[PDB]
């Protein structure tokens, strides 16, 4: 694809960009941002039609970078190369509120903390994140305003190589439908952890001293095509339990801080 | 001198019908030791695929030839977010609550080798009556619940060797590298990591990776994620596919 | 920011500090605890007392003055290099007889457990904060500093909620987190664990050191000859005989080593 | 101890030995190898006489090495020196059988997996493993077919330095009576982990790529007396629960693969 | 103490020690256990028996004399360099039949579990302690050394509560922690886990060594040719058939290597 050349060093060679990404859990109304719509259980396989507000989606933001080429008709040009990232989950202490709309754990007791299944994930790339579709129930009837696997079949619950896509739209790709495709993503770095179980305790660390290096085995980081940097994220912290017993997913925003350098490439 | 091959391996949990791929049949309990006859669809089996590589020799009567040597592997579990579906055919944790997530006993395992994975048989109940269409330990005896060195086999057939019957044999497998973790308990939470930045090196303490005999590369896997609980309370194993990406180099060997 | 020069040699100094927790302290007899915690309150009518809300702890530590003339092109500042930090009184929770609730007939008291948050920071200036709310319509008490003009977006990103930890027992933990888009002159570390049955796990030692230098080899530079230490140590919930619960906190110790650095002025 | 001199390896200076060790959980009858007899509870401190089949014991095997044919009349001889070991627990997937004689977890549910307290342990030495006795109840009346601490007293529940022994017999030394003695065992390397709690989930890893080095701080591995090697093991995986509710310890076999070299010692 | 560079040689030595636990020992038949534990007691009327309170363990170990005259300007002291340490008798808890409570109909006995605390220290002098109390109004028995003049602040920081571990089986674990603002001549390590259902996790081996040298490359220097070892090993709670509970402890082994160090005086 791209012939990679020398890295420009010294002054006016580096740059930093930052970004706060909101979660996309569903947002049933205006007062419930950060949550999903009350969740439904025990739906029959052949009659499951979930609302969009019940389905958390991938978050994505494209970050525009400074144009580094005065002349786009040259043999050698330069591209921005992502070198490192600091990333952080925002508002973890908010869950120490056990009094607002909570269900008591017992008589005279405090409210039940947010807990259960979770998924924390982030990616950095010079292009949209490439996805592969996998379904728990291939007969699920997904709502309009969501991009899900087309022509879902028997094999969509295992390997169906037809379900390829890219994360090009925010709050559109349901988390439960898509995973990052390991057979692609040559120009993206991604990291995720899934934990399942309704009583699973969230464990969340914060610091400004942790850095992730984005260079590959060749010493090359993601190269930003069209002077665009893509950041993607999912941060399902668990389930919020209402006084009534109804539950909805909780999400939190995510921060990015990426350092890039100029690399020469062949045009 | 170098080359890459990749592979998606489907899980083999049982597949009771075309609408339930990835699942096992409904699991049975409390069966008598002397009368336990499981259906094949109730028994998850090892997955295996043989990958053909480019031919590199021309006269195998020569003293010195080239073989493909497996150097590194990237491997990944496919579809982990699928389990965030808590509405399809699930059982509610409580009145008004969401569905119960997949959980319980699990087993995640992969291997890379220049020949079929060598197995050793061990049985929980040596008197189990295993179905046709499966390869289980022959002439199972009292000692099959501990060490019975007669139960040797190789993983040469997909969806045939029941996971609960066989383990990789540590006294062999000189030409294979394998890795596995078992977790037991009905409430065990699955913990699954994904990334494209993790690489496993396949060279041994001598600096030699698996040498591919007959220009064949073998990949094996089991990925039992846990139990799916139906609304009625009945349960079935859940599995997910596994991806492989192996890098190989040409090596010189005796003949 | 500040352009740094060279380091004084052969020049050092150490400072230490015990920081009390600020869980709420409902009365003179219950230091280290919050007030009894409420549950199941209506989103549009939730008015928590101050004593129910644990707050960030902070202390500003004055350092020796090093300069005679601040018009000089080269000036010296104290540079924080390492810290040892420790949670004080972890064995106190082995008391299962004082005001406890028995786990069963004939059993011992229920140990402190549940959601926890352990956090510390070292910087040459106050810790910079970002506001995030679980419920943006919460009516916070007087005598506390919380996010101003809270809106719909205060439950996710609202970049208007910026603040600094300049006051002890004032900033509720549940309202603020350290701001990763700032804090260039501070190092912070924290872990949150959620769940009412979560077991506390707490290590103690005098052999663990944290290095405070950044990727450039520069530690926090202390502005106005001031060193700031901040902390939260919510260990979990204490369960009274009656079943009513209240947060438990413990003090935190700091031991910081600093060197003189020449700085451009 | 033994006086050793520097290392000098050549050709024909190495060798490997391997071994499968069966577990010794009790074996209540022929059909229940790898299990113990149903366990008792709530027994009185002063009248507690457990059956041998209820008590798991240490496993041990003496392994013969190639005779280096040294005449021990001279001050300088050769001994086998254990350098590395690969070790593995055999048959971990067997516990994925949840249908044979199990107790269901709930209506229409699968059988309850093996779980609870466990202990996994192995040792390699040039002589029998040296043991120290410690008892939970010093007044326990142990069955004749076991080696247990002699003249057990009040202090046998803490430190009683009289209870010294060696692991020289297989299926004789009850696990609950003995631990390896840290004040001895100069010529043995041992490793063990205990986990307590009736609902503890077993976690068991398998691989053929993990090696343990047996050299001490001086760079000397176990020196094998009389051209003999010793391997010891315990692998209590947890409790098996019958349909009725009775429980029995489960064990699994253990594999060893030891590499040795010839070493000069002072005789 | 000002140290000199390291010496060679007849320059080394090893000492070992088995330390019994001090859980309370309610009678001759119940060593390694505490007395049955009380619960739900009133804050203002809580008087624990000594046998209900586990205490720190401590031994002083005498070392070979090395100086003829302690008035000389250049002296030798023993310097602790490494330690191997081990918990003794972990398999004893595989006894689920002696005086146990069954988990269910037909089931085995309930294993020891719950809150635990495992801790050890090596130093050239007694371990220095800081007092912290869960309930400052607790009335401690006369066979114990506890914080004097306990006040409101004894539940957080009260810098008056300083002490040293100079007596075995006298300093209640729930009252004292090692003081991080001192202990320059001691190395300590501890972990607390809280929760009544917490599973004990205990590793044993003879291949693990801890190095006792500080960031300067100096280990504890044994004053008056004496070495101090301290320990706590609360494994959890033992549950009787009746449902009553008592702490369980196990002995701890030490093996320390020392070298002769030149020092100034």
């Amino acid at each position: 694809g791209i012939e990679v050349l020398g890295v420009k060093t010294g002054v006016d060679s580096f740059t930093e960009v930052e970004c706060f990404l909101n979660p996309q859990m569903g947002n049933p109304d205006e007062h419930q941002k950060g949550l999903s719509k009350s969740l439904a259980a025990e739906k029959q396989f052949t009659d499951d039609s979930p609302d969009k507000e019940q389905l958390p989606c991938y978050s994505v933001a494209r970050i525009p970078l400074p144009n580094i080429n005065e002349d786009l008709t040259c043999g050698n040009i330069l591209m921005w190369e992502a070198v490192t990232v600091k990333t952080e989950v925002i508002g973890v202490t908010a869950m120490l509120n056990l009094h607002s709309g909570t269900q008591k754990t017992h008589e005279n007791g405090a409210g039940k903390p947010i807990q259960g299944s979770n998924f924390h994930f982030f990616a950095v790339g010079g292009e949209p994140l490439e996805l592969q579709g996998v379904l728990a129930n291939y007969r699920t009837k997904y709502p309009a305003q969501t991009v899900t696997p087309k022509n879902a079949t028997v094999d969509s619950q295992q390997m169906n190589t037809d379900h390829k896509a890219v994360l090009d739209k925010d709050n559109a790709y349901p988390v439960e439908c898509w995973v990052p495709d390991p057979s692609k993503n040559e120009n993206t770095r991604y990291f995720g952890t899934y934990t399942g179980g309704e009583n699973v305790p969230p464990v969340l660390h914060i610091t400004n001293t942790a850095t992730t290096v984005l260079l590959d085995e060749q010493g090359v980081g993601p190269l930003c095509k069209a002077d665009s940097l893509y950041v993607s994220a999912v941060d399902i912290c668990g389930l919020f339990t209402n006084t009534s017993g109804t539950q909805q997913w909780k999400g939190l925003p995510r921060y990015f801080k990426i350092t890039l350098r100029k690399r020469s490439v062949k045009n």
